[PDB]
């Protein structure tokens, strides 16, 4: 049945029905057969043609799989009383408000079930978690705190899922030298030089508003770097005053880890010229020989279903 609570400011008055979906909203906290925003999302997500990179390299089960490891992260030490559905004997007036109730158990069963068919679609239904919480117990309520810190952890988890599935899956495993795995399509590596510090080694995952995706090795923290600051890995390194000469050796060491491991599943890895700017989804690294592009990838492809 419908909700009586707008989606977007978790108030009453006159709502607006989704055709799909329980959600109601105020025609104003929008600004103007509907079908809500979230319902929009989800369709264009789902859809082949439409749909993202991660998703058009996972199936409905591996999807499944990743969905399992956001729902370890949600629920954090504190979290308790999101654990399980309310228990409507202990608040008996509680679905006189609530018409669709959702914690992280009843997620996590989903999950398992093979209901979501994109991040989106979890996300959104995790978010009844924290209107719920809010037209109950109240905005300003202990509670509420708690529900938009565990929808601030789904959102992230849904956007590293987002940026590359192989890279999510590594670092929740954690097997010794995880940061050195290559993806099936490898990031290249690049000289990365962030405002304020030295010139270091790191993976380009996303190219952004000029800007690039950088994952550091060593310490593997990341940032937004300017393009125009990212050089193709090259044997000559662009100096840069350093406190610890220790630490940037343990980043190259890694690096050069990473970079036979990339010459035993590819059968290549091409250093650049010093100073060779980094370009947006460079395939330089991977060219069968680096002074003739039009001859392509060295790859040579064996219609491989392999992937978990
Ligand atoms: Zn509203
Ligand atoms: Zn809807
Ligand atoms: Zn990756």
């Amino acid at each position: 049945r419908n909700d009586f609570y707008c989606w977007v400011c978790h108030r009453e008055g006159q709502v607006l029905c989704c055709e799909l979906c329980p959600r109601v909203y105020h025609a104003k906290c929008l600004r103007l057969d509907w079908f809500c925003p979230e319902c929009e999302k989800i369709t264009v997500a789902e859809c082949i043609e439409t749909q993202s990179k991660a998703m058009t390299m996972l199936t409905i089960e591996q999807l499944s799989y990743l969905l399992k490891f956001a729902i370890q992260k949600m629920k954090q030490p504190g979290t308790d009383a999101f654990q399980k559905p309310v228990p409507l004997e202990q608040h008996p007036d509680y679905a006189e408000y609530i018409f669709h109730p959702m914690d992280l158990c009843t997620l996590e069963k989903r999950a398992k079930k093979k209901h979501y068919g994109c991040t989106e679609a979890f996300l959104a239904d995790a978010k009844w978690i924290l209107h719920n919480c809010i037209i109950y117990n109240g905005g300003n309520h202990k509670l509420t705190q708690i529900a938009k810190v565990v929808i601030k952890i789904c959102e992230h988890e849904m956007n590293e899922i987002e940026v590359c599935p192989e890279c999510y899956l590594a670092a929740c495993q954690k097997r010794d030298n995880w940061f050195c795995e290559p993806c099936s399509n490898p990031h290249p590596l690049v000289w990365a030089k962030l405002k304020g510090f030295p010139f270091w080694p790191a993976k380009a995952l996303r190219d952004k508003d000029g800007q690039v995706d950088a994952r550091f090795f060593g310490q593997h923290d990341r940032a937004w770097v300017p393009i125009n600051n990212c050089y193709l890995m090259s044997k000559e390194i662009p100096f840069s005053v350093k406190k610890t000469k220790s630490i940037f050796n343990s980043a190259m060491q890694e690096m050069e880890v990473y970079v036979e491991n990339i010459r035993r599943k590819f059968g290549v890895f091409n250093y650049s010229p010093f100073r060779t700017p980094y370009t947006p989804n460079s395939q330089y690294q991977m060219l069968l020989d680096p002074t003739n592009p039009s001859a392509g990838t060295a790859k040579i492809d064996k219609q491989e279903k392999v992937k978990l």
